Parts: structure tokens; C-alpha cells; sequence
């Protein structure tokens, strides 16, 4: 169980490193992997990157049982499949008390490695695509408030 790095910490802010292919099935990884669920989990979140708990590395974890699949997702690349957009409610454990709409691409091809180094290739639409679009927003440095496009949406979750 680690702590969260909350908005306005610098960390949040970095374009994250790609895991090492040296590190894909190494017990290290594993543990990274494993505090992760532990830390999303005990929180209650739909989805976790590496960069909240202070880890510079492209990885994240994203499940909910619309269900999504529980999936560990390294040094993603996202494709949007066309040009429509959908506006969702959306949180995030380092943004704690609030809720946003947010505009996502509605389908996305998402390509990356799992924890063994074997490739993922997947197009998802709707929500699936959503919590991949916002959680690799984690490693290129981005929190959802900055992807607001509407602010009368933005708030305090039992206010909203
Ligand atoms: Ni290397
Ligand atoms: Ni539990
Ligand atoms: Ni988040």
C-alpha cells in the first residue's frame, strides 16, 4: 500500500520512462505490479499509473468488475480510431473530492506490452476506451482537469 501522489505534485508531471524490456518478468516488476492492485484497490479506483505512486515508469492497471477487463498495460501506444469524441464523468484518486466531464476519443485501438513482454493489441470503445485514454494521460504528464473543455462540469463530487 503506497501513497498517492496528489495534485500539484511535481511528479505528476513527467513524461514517464518506458519499462525496461530487461525488467518484463523480473519479480521486481511483479511487486510494482502487485503494490499497485494493492494501493488501487484499498482506494476503491477503477485505475492506476506508476507515476501516482511516484514510479517513472509506463506502466498502468485498469479494471472494473460496463465491465472492463482487468489489464496490466506497459509503454502503451493509443490510436484513435476516428474523430468522435464523448463526454464522460470522470475522477481520479490523485484528485481527490472532485468530479469532471471530460471529451475522449469514444474508440481506440491500444497497443503495449503485458508484464511478460507479450504484445496487447485491442480496440475498445466507450468506457473500456475511456479509462485507457485517461489513464495513459498519467505518463505523458496530464491529470483530467487539464482535458476539461467545459468548466461548469467541474466540481466537488457530493456537491455535484
Ligand atoms: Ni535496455
Ligand atoms: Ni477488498
Ligand atoms: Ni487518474
Amino acid at each position: 500500500i503506497r501513497e498517492i501522489l496528489k495534485m500539484g505534485d511535481e511528479r505528476l508531471l513527467r513524461i514517464a520512462q518506458p519499462v525496461p524490456s530487461e525488467l518484463l518478468g523480473s519479480e521486481e516488476l511483479q511487486r510494482l505490479i502487485d503494490d499497485m492492485f494493492e494501493t488501487m484497490h484499498h482506494v476503491g479506483g477503477v485505475g492506476l499509473a506508476a507515476p501516482q505512486i511516484g514510479v517513472d515508469l509506463q506502466l498502468v492497471i485498469f479494471g472494473f468488475e460496463p465491465a472492463v477487463p482487468p489489464t496490466i498495460l506497459l509503454n502503451p501506444r493509443i490510436t484513435p480510431l476516428d474523430d468522435e469524441m464523448e463526454e464522460g464523468w470522470e475522477g481520479c484518486l490523485s484528485v481527490p473530492g472532485l468530479r469532471g466531464a471530460v471529451s475522449r476519443h469514444r474508440r481506440i485501438r491500444y497497443q503495449g506490452l503485458d508484464p511478460q513482454g507479450q504484445p496487447i493489441d485491442r480496440s475498445v470503445e466507450g468506457f473500456h476506451a475511456r479509462v485507457v485514454q485517461h489513464e495513459c494521460d498519467h505518463l505523458i504528464g496530464r491529470l483530467y482537469p487539464s482535458r476539461i473543455t467545459d468548466f461548469s462540469k467541474f466540481g466537488f463530487t457530493e456537491v455535484l
